[PDB]
């Protein structure tokens, strides 16, 4: 099973071009290795996602081209005893000028976080391109010379900084690859050991994703044995860019915050209001850089939006389903329409709300706006059971009215005093 390509085969035979990049940039760079990201092992992160960028731009030229396609694999290679990490990729290399002007790469530059030698070699994937050394230390200055032997691609070599050799360890390498990395689009190894193997299938087309897919992914992100009861698949690019999928469990009582196919942070609950907190899946934008309370609302905002009408149109799909569910999760839709602030919030939530009928008969649910069809005002009453709401004389004089059973249920219509066209009135008045 011992498969590596990372070796060294390169080499300048002539001597280097000193460059120092404007002060901003240098400020900026200094920033980024200092103070841009919270935690330090995400470099390993940035650097695979900026591999797998590349290879993607090689195999959709190759393909828009029409061209047999080479290994398109990723590489890391830890070493202990030099105390360095490695990491190379097939994907299209840079070329000379681009090696020398951008300053995308500011992930690229997040090794200096950990580095304080950083060592590169690159080769432009075009035919007849040269392969560049690129050397600097972190002090704003790099050097540029002509290398040999450079595969089509980029290689990255990390001299870490004398307290950051942990990470030369594979143990500990393996550990962040799998915590981030996990759904890369590309094949990852480590030292020779292929360590990714389960696909993003959030960006597929929702058409061509298959249910055996939607279940190993709910038991991957829930971490649970029971099948998803309910699955969403939510593609946008009007409001803002997401792709998620979101599963209601099926047995009965978070959610992964992902980005260009790696994950940020595991537990986005911010990502969805608190009564949707039962709510299993994932969710990838390209919207988001450990502290929330961004701009990024509005996404928490057309999640609950769309999960709602999800909601809405499984229950006119499925009535029986969807009412198994409701007395399931009935207790988080209260919550959330008892914390609700605006009333068209809580009349939203509400809209889920399921209720049994006078004129329907015993055993069936409505909602508020389908009892609204048959219409000035809303009237309820809260009793036991519904030989006692029939039978009673509150109800006895009638016109078509709904039914509490439970004490929880009478208090959420008191909270939310009004619907829509309509006014919630208790029987007993
Ligand atoms: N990994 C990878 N692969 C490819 Cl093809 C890239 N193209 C880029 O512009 N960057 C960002 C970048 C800019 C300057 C320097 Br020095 C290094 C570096 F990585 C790429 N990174």
């Amino acid at each position: 099973p011992l498969h590596s390509i990372i070796s060294s085969t390169e080499s300048v035979q002539g001597s280097t071009s000193k460059h120092e990049f404007q002060a901003e940039t240098k400020k900026l760079l200094d920033i980024v290795a200092r103070s841009l990201y919270s935690e330090k092992e995400v470099f390993i992160r940035e650097l695979i996602s900026n591999a797998s960028d590349a290879l993607e731009k090689l195999r959709h030229k190759l393909v828009s081209d029409g061209q047999a396609l080479p290994e398109m694999e990723i590489h890391l290679q830890t070493n202990a005893e030099k105390g360095t990490i490695t990491i190379q990729d097939t994907g299209i290399g840079m070329t000379q000028e681009e090696l020398v002007s951008n300053l995308f790469g500011v992930g690229f530059y997040s090794a200096f976080m950990v580095a304080d030698r950083v060592e590169v070699y690159s080769r432009s994937a075009a035919p007849g391109s040269l392969g560049y050394q690129w050397l600097s230390d972190g002090s704003g200055v790099f050097e540029i010379a002509e290398a040999s032997g450079v595969r089509t691609g980029t290689k990255i070599i990390i001299h870490l900084k004398s307290d950051c050799k942990e990470f030369s360890s594979e143990a500990r390498v393996r550990d962040v690859v799998t915590k981030y990395s996990n759904f890369v689009s590309f094949p990852l190894y480590l030292n020779g050991r292929r360590m990714n193997t389960l696909q993003a299938i959030w960006m597929m087309d929702p058409k061509d994703v298959r249910e055996w897919q939607h279940e190993e992914f709910y038991r991957y992100v829930a971490q649970a044995h029971d099948k998803p009861r309910y699955t969403l698949h939510y593609k946008t690019d009007a409001p803002l860019n997401i792709r998620s999928i979101f599963y209601v469990p099926d047995m009965k009582p978070s959610v992964a915050l992902y980005s260009r196919k790696v994950l940020i942070q595991t537990k986005a609950t911010d990502i969805l209001p608190k009564w949707l907190r039962f709510i299993r899946g994932v969710v990838d934008s390209e919207d988001i850089p450990l502290q929330e309370s961004a701009l990024i609302r509005k996404l928490r905002d057309v999640l609950q939006q769309r999960l709602i009408k999800f909601f809405i149109d499984q229950s006119k799909k499925d009535a029986e389903k969807y009412a198994k569910f409701f007395e399931d999760y009935g207790l988080f839709m209260r919550e959330g329409i008892v914390t609700a602030t605006e009333q068209e919030v809580k009349e939203d939530i509400a809209k889920l709300l399921r209720y049994e009928s006078s004129a329907l008969p015993s055993g069936q649910l409505t909602s508020l706006s389908e009892y609204a069809s048959r219409m000035r005002n809303i009237y309820y009453l809260c009793a036991p059971n519904r030989h006692l709401a029939e039978h009673s004389p509150y109800y006895e004089a009638m016109t078509e009215v709904l039914f509490c059973f439970e004490q929880f249920d009478e208090l959420t219509l008191l909270h939310l005093r009004e619907f829509d066209k309509k006014k919630l009135i208790s029987v007993e008045t």
